[PDB]
């Protein structure tokens, strides 16, 4: 007796690691005999929620990436080019770069 | 069941074994009329197969996410690879690029 | 009792595999002496269909490439950068990608 | 409640765990997997602003790294050139034209 | 007993294979002694047909290239990056590709 | 006896080199007793000026960069590719390099 | 006695091959006492024709390059990556290419 | 004198890259450094930018001569010579440009 | 009488080879004392012509580059990737190029 969206979230969490749709479906608590078509219909209904959830899991891992990038930028034992790319990366994300393009339209 | 279930079974065989005729004969079809029916059948049902294979491509995204997270968190990986994976998840998380200034000239 | 279209499709498959205009022409089951002008005329007549066929042939190979990329992503003994590129590719084709650019016109 | 949220935000930014950073902010320790989800999706924009400010905090370090690489005589030539070009690009001196012909 | 179109076709074939202006000119069957001034006018006259012929000839080679790319994709003993690039290539030409970009115009007038 | 603008400039310069916000705050000459809260409010207030200062410092380092790029271009015992990239770069900043695109829009 | 058009073409050919303005100028036959005073202006006169001449000369080498690319693509003793790049190149020049891009415009 | 110290301060920044250091090296008041250099630099930003843009224009013949020498040097690596030749041909006014567009809509 | 239009071009040649503004100014036969400012002002006056002249000098070097590229393409002992890049460059210069792009502007305005 659980929220249908919460059992859907359990299905999503089980799908994110163990990589099988019907397996996560029955692990979400559905009919084990009416299994392989009902998981397909359920997935085809709530596709947009699944995409938003996957983007949420991507966003959950960003602080690790930030620590990695800063540590590489301040690492004295790294190659010069990799430090330069890390410093460039955080400077770009900080709001500094530029591009000047000149256009010339010779129409016919 | 419905001929559509035999078609999706045929699509499953096409997704794994890379042969039109082999996936045809695995569906339970004519072994004598082999080159004839699979070509017309495939040329008719293109959109369902394309949607099915794009769904199969999407089926592997948790694996790819786990791989990228592992490369970012693997302590013994090269500096450049850790930096590039971290840049990738930061970009997919919603932290990105920057400015461009335009200058428009026109034909005499 | 064979269709012109079917003969044409056999000629296209033979051109994709046996790599010669006159050779694939006669392998389609045609006249071997009235060939060198006739195969050229036949090719320039049905060019759009041959190109559509070749795109169908390219699409015939996408599951192999899909398996290749998934295998490269799942290989524990592969170089790090290549695994990363394979996973990036699967994430991009799955529908999660790149972002913004700001415009400012000085005219 | 926002100051306790900032406490939780720093704990999340450094220790990389939702439930642990939740209880490390001085919040309810028993019921974790449900309330942290609602709180996290609730203040998403605040967390994003928090992380973008933290990204901006490291900019002086990056600038110093790039100038050091540009001034190092024992650095490879290609890396020195890329760094000097990079600060020149960020300083406001750059590129040029592209001509179009539309039929 | 040949027309201007068939001698032009022989001229184009000789130019595609034997690579010489006077050589491809005379293999079409003209006078070899007073050649160097007239070939410039001839080529500048039928340039577009030669270009279309050359693109046709390029289109003649696609199955060889396709076979090479597929073999590289299925070759297990090839470097990982080249196998990856090849699989990416056939997927891109097959119709599975890229994605979004957001615009932000801070306008002037 | 110096402006809030001069105290802000010293705080920003200290922020350029001196990492601690609170360290750059007290080195700018403010109250050391309540610094860690007041530096947060002060920084969140004057964000645009600090960003402008950092862009000013980036421009402050450009003559060094020009000297390095021209010197690497003039180095007689340097690799060809690096000399080529530097010469290309200064030629591009001088106002050279062209690129043509023909468009065909099928709406 | 020489036709002016043929003489200009000969001067152009000398620039194309023997790499000198004054060399091709004296190779046309011109006033011996003065050349530099006029040759610079003369070159500035027929600039567009010389550009057409060099654009024709680049096209003169196209079948050789095509043979080069086909041989590199079909040579079995070449690196895998170079074989792939050559095959890709001839496939692109044959007319088979790239795909989509999504736009999202936020206003001001 | 004042102009001499103005451009010498910039060349000193080009040589050892520090504003207070180049200010005290330029030959003005050595006693007050951190405030007077800030005011002086903020005033003449356009002047230093124009000066360095002129200095860049001073070096373009060097870049051209270096590139031509790299292109015609017979014992240089092949790829570097090819990149140099491509660059000089591109700046001479010769490049490829094809592109077919197809703009759709959600209706 | 050397005209100001042609003497400027001689100064331009001196700037392209002998690499100094004031030195080329006095090497045109000017006052060596009227020095550091006068060459700067002269340069600021005729900037567009100086740029056009250096562009003619840059255009002067294209035949050598073409010779080099064809030589690299024709070298039997050159690396495969480098010969391929040379052939790609000359094919692009001949008029054979790029390919498709699909646009889709689905947004909430």
């Amino acid at each position: 007796p659980l929220s249908a969206k919460e059992k859907l979230d359990l299905y999503c969490e089980g799908l994110a690691d163990g990589l099988n749709k019907t397996q996560a479906y029955v692990a979400a608590g559905f009919s084990p005999n009416h299994a392989q078509r009902n998981v397909a219909a359920y997935h085809r209904k709530h596709s947009e929620y699944i995409n938003a959830f996957i983007s949420e899991r991507i966003g959950s891992h960003v602080p690790m990436a930030l620590r990695v990038i800063v540590s590489i930028a301040e690492d004295p034992n790294e190659k010069g080019g990799i430090r330069l790319k890390a410093a460039q990366d955080i400077l770009d994300r900080g709001g500094f770069g530029a591009k000047q393009k000149v256009e010339l339209t010779t129409k016919n």
